[PDB]
């Protein structure tokens, strides 16, 4: 489709457009008396453009699947994101004063109960990832005709998470994705580093492989006219904008930032802007070409039960691998992506069968989370994304805001705890259980085989929200039959007998350290109930107390993780006040250090010996 | 200091020293069954040239506060490390085969067990904020003529905390600071993005302001030639090399990453390389120029006490302000850093007072916290960060590795909770006590006033170990004498009667809403006992069962945070089994959204109202 070349009265109208935001932005934070109308100002001309020149969107259906995205990556913007859906007819524009109210959806950064915002955004940085999944998904997925736009501030720009973006979008040839860099001068507390010094932005964005254009960020036409030319290259439009644009007194000054107007200044103000407005008549949104495919929304089912054999060995990162692959067979939803460590993860299997659904993050854990985002928004894809746990520390701000964001995503980290041995505490993860436990939209799989693995990668697939599996590194026995059913939140007794002692919780390598102790400790004539939990979060509970109570009120939990956040602490908190029931916890107490896993399990009292040890003084206490 | 440009024999030796460590890298990860040989050796003449041409040290002392500083970012290089402090004398070359051990401390990735480490790096992108924290430190706080040189992996510079430390440099004119790219191809699992495109890493560095030079990363005398001139920008030494260099038929090979060679092997690769060595004969290390100042090691002390009247409000952000300027007053040590939120988090006041001891990171968490970690390294800083709890979680895997580093760095978040109001959860802290709880070294302070928040910023200045402390965005009451003494791990009874019916724990807003539902239930002639942590991490484990001894055995906690790994689950784990015990929980069950500070707490459970109600059905029970 060919550029329409504005004429003057369709400038004019766009002016129009950007003081019509100006004014909104002011009335709503001077309503609410918080609010950031110097960084909506300096937005203005932008969100004309865009909404009202540009993009090809449904006014009245903002999620629609053929639909241009936008990204209000700086998300301290939100009134002005209001106040172009008022614009465009989507939202009454009465609602627009009602802005941070408890009794109203336009909250003060922009969030997916709102049918026009797909992610998140209010720590910055992270809304190019997302955008670059959009695009991703856009070109390779659905393989549709919709754009992505990405509104950054230039304070922003000093997170590396917008620079890991940035490689991959040149990386992957994104063409199909803008950045529009509003380089207003100023952050919050100071001047941005490179203030007004546009030639250094369109270096930086150069030589990381955009092709960048420098424009004058209130000039209507110019706007128009950089946004109007396809590249083949993602493309970055370099705004020079001077915060609080059309606030006279306020335009290009420090300490503004976050401070709305009172209402004796805004009444002002917003006289003074309404007097330039030349027409009151709106533009109209134009509708995008629908060619985005439709997508299934079922349940997707391994093509068959598991095939391992009790009592033989394998790891659950290993299991994890083959067990993503095997549901790649069975739906063409799933993708997986990881971050330079396929071989580590197993990952790598994926990839060998499905190709083309594999995306390489490289050794940018940020950014893979938020392009796992940006391509689960609108449902287009089913993303696991994977790396060793440690790593997922990481990129915990991009887990936060998922979960925020409503983000249907599937995480995968290896190599937890000290069992991998040599390489030494920099990756090991002790403390993922205690992270994604506080996620608040999560649940948790630690997958003690590879049966069990396996039940797993299918039930997270079918499960909304933060899905988390925590996979390790050293073989471990099989010891599920295959036709074994598993259920979020079902633990299960894998050893019992009548006269148990305790009842042991384990996962992982922990439990077949437990299933070890219970051999050692039969010579004693000492039996001990020994417990699975599958999911950490949520807790049986239930079975967990009935186990208990079996085992004269006794629990004893055991974990390679730290003490805080981890099992121990998730099962104290469930049962504390119960009559009769106690807890007692063994974990790692401090960062470990390097030797072999049997080795490292010992030193920080956790294996067998450790176990049977806190069994017999449970007896004798 | 001239540069002493090498005769051939030098060039030579350098050479056999670089063929040296290759042979000693391939060793010790042959012996260990693990580990990074091909890492290692293409960085063996970049590791010759830095340790016996270019760095000046005391090779009989590596932490000598005159030295220069190398910081090895590629952590898996480990063995190449050691191997070098063998060379120059300050290990036995024996221990080198016992990488990996149990029983020796020459552990997988360097740890500051290790004299001649500062940080730990296995998770890569890390080394370059620190020694951009070390480099600052040299030029501005030390004025010392020593230099820092940061060794990183091409795969390692797709992160983006790498890219933030380009960035400070730059901004910081670190002159002193050399940056030494390791170009050799590949990444762990693939290609590394660029590959040998010489020509775009340098386009990035130079965009981001650093001098920038391509050399033959395995010619000696590109090296010397390259790292023996000064600039007035940070440098980059941009290298091009081949991974598993010298090691014939594996150099610039795929699936070698993190390999090591079978003994076959070693044997005959290492019998080729030797048999390129010219001479057995070693150099040695150079010392350097002694002008690093004394720093004191004594206890900082406040000037005087708390001045705060009781009844008065403040806000427990602005209380930390305050209190760091004051303590800024009495030690010179300490220092200043934030994510420009200054004006959000009050650490602005530090800075009017001390501006030359603030610096200002901008917005970019992870470097932040990278640049303290470098500034506390040999103890010559005691520095305080500060941003929102929220944008913490962005810098979770630098504050992991803090820790592993043994680092003394201290943490203050603002702005908790959902008693912010309107910013809505973007903004609002939720998981912090559960990521600092999780980090093995912290020490986690949540005062509830401005008097406590004082004491909690002298305490923490004075404590080792991971330091954070929880401010809140809203004003409270002063309710403690400005004489009251404070300690880690002491809690306080902040309200109490001889016929308490439940102890309830609060901490910060959650304690002032807790002594209004006292208010409100003496109404009800219904006493509480009201516990304030003080620490969260350590609990005051015996005060709040003595408290609960006195209340029927009942405990009730509220806290402005997720229920997962906060104040509630401590207690419980603290708590569990003990006999008449019960521990009722108040958190926020879910993402929360906009609305007053009031409203907020009144939606999510945590409020006045919540907890006379709790308390209510307790006695009910
Ligand atoms: C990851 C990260 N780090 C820091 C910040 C803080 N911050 C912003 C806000 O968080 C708004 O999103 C902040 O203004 C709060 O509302 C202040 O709360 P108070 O309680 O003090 O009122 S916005 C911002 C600066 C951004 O500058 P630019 O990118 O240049 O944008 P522009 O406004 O100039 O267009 C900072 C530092 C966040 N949010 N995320
Ligand atoms: C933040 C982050 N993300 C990923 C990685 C993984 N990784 C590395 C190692 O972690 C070593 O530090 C990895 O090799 C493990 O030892 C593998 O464990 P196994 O159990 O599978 O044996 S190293 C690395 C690749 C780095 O490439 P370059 O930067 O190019 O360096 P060079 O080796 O080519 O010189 C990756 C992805 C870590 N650690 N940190
Ligand atoms: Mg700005
Ligand atoms: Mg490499
Ligand atoms: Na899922
Ligand atoms: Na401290």
């Amino acid at each position: 489709e060919s550029y329409h070349k504005p004429d003057q009265q369709k400038l004019q109208a766009l002016k129009d457009t950007a003081n019509r935001l100006r004014i909104s932005s002011i009335q709503a934070t001077t309503a609410a008396g918080s609010g950031h109308p110097t960084s909506c100002c300096s937005a203005a001309e932008i969100m004309a453009v865009l909404f009202f020149h540009t993009m090809r969107y449904k006014s009245q259906d903002p999620r629609n699947p053929h639909n241009d995205r936008f990204v209000l990556s700086k998300g301290h913007a939100a009134p002005i994101l209001y106040a172009v859906w008022a614009e465009a007819g989507f939202l009454a524009e009465a609602e627009l004063l009602n802005l941070r109210k408890i009794s109203s959806d336009l909250d003060g950064h922009p969030v997916p109960k709102q049918a026009f915002t797909d992610v998140a955004t209010g720590s910055l940085g992270q809304g190019l990832g997302a955008a670059c999944g959009m695009a991703y998904t856009g070109k390779y997925f659905d393989k549709a005709s919709y754009r992505v736009y990405c509104l950054l501030g230039d304070g922003e720009l000093s997170e590396g998470s917008v620079w890991e973006a940035m490689a991959f979008a040149s990386i992957y040839k994104l063409d199909n994705l803008v950045a529009i860099l509003d380089i207003n001068r100023l952050g919050q507390s100071d001047p941005a580093p490179l203030q007004h010094q546009m030639d250094i932005y369109q270096k930086r964005c150069e030589a990381f492989g955009w092709h960048a254009i420098i424009v004058d960020g209130h000039s209507v036409e110019e706007l128009c006219k950089a946004f109007g030319q396809a590249k083949h290259q993602p493309t970055a439009i370099i705004a020079k904008t001077f915060k609080g644009r059309g606030i006279t007194g306020v335009e290009d000054k420090e300490s503004w930032h976050g401070k709305p107007l009172p209402k004796n200044m805004a009444e002002q103000i917003i006289q003074e802007i309404y007097s330039q407005i030349q027409s009151k008549k709106k533009i109209l949104a134009t509708p995008p070409q629908e060619d985005a495919p439709s997508v299934d929304i079922a349940n997707i089912r391994m093509p068959s039960l598991p095939s391992y054999k009790v009592g033989d060995k394998i790891a659950t990162r290993k299991a994890y691998g083959q067990a993503l692959a095997k549901l790649g067979h069975a739906s063409d939803r799933i993708i997986a992506l990881d971050g330079d460590t396929k071989n580590s993860t197993f990952s790598e299997i994926f990839k060998k069968e499905h190709p083309d659904r594999f995306i390489e993050c490289y050794i940018a854990e940020q950014n893979m989370v938020s392009i796992a985002v940006g391509c689960a928004t609108r449902n287009r894809t089913v993303p696991f994304c994977s790396t060793f746990a440690a790593f997922f520390t990481r990129a915990f701000d991009q887990i936060r805001m998922a979960a925020i964001s409503e983000s249907n995503i599937n995480l995968c980290g290896s190599h937890c705890g000290v069992s991998i041995g040599e390489d030494g505490p920099s990756q090991m993860a002790l403390e993922d259980l205690a992270m994604f436990r506080s996620v608040p939209t999560s649940t948790v799989f630690y997958p003690s085989d590879g049966v069990a693995t396996e039940k797993a990668v299918e039930l997270a697939a079918n499960t909304k929200g933060i899905c988390f599996i925590r996979t390790s590194r050293p073989e471990n026995a099989i010891i599920y039959n295959n036709n074994e059913d598993f259920q979020v939140g079902q633990a299960k007794v894998v050893l019992k007998s009548k006269d148990d002692q305790v009842t042991v919780i384990g996962a992982g390598v922990t439990l077949h350290e437990a299933l070890a102790a219970a051999e050692l400790l039969k010579k004693e004539k000492i039996n001990i109930r020994v417990l699975d939990p599958f999911t950490i979060k949520p807790l049986d509970r239930k079975l967990i107390l009935d186990s208990a109570r079996a085992t004269k009120g006794r629990i004893l939990t055991v974990e390679d993780h730290y003490y805080e956040g981890g099992i121990g602490e998730a099962v104290s908190s469930a049962v504390v006040g119960e009559p009769g029931i106690t807890v007692t916890h063994l974990a790692v107490n401090r960062v470990p250090r390097s030797g072999k896993p049997a080795e490292l399990l010992k030193m920080f009292g956790i294996d067998r010996d450790a176990i049977a040890q806190a069994v017999r003084g449970l007896i004798t206490k």
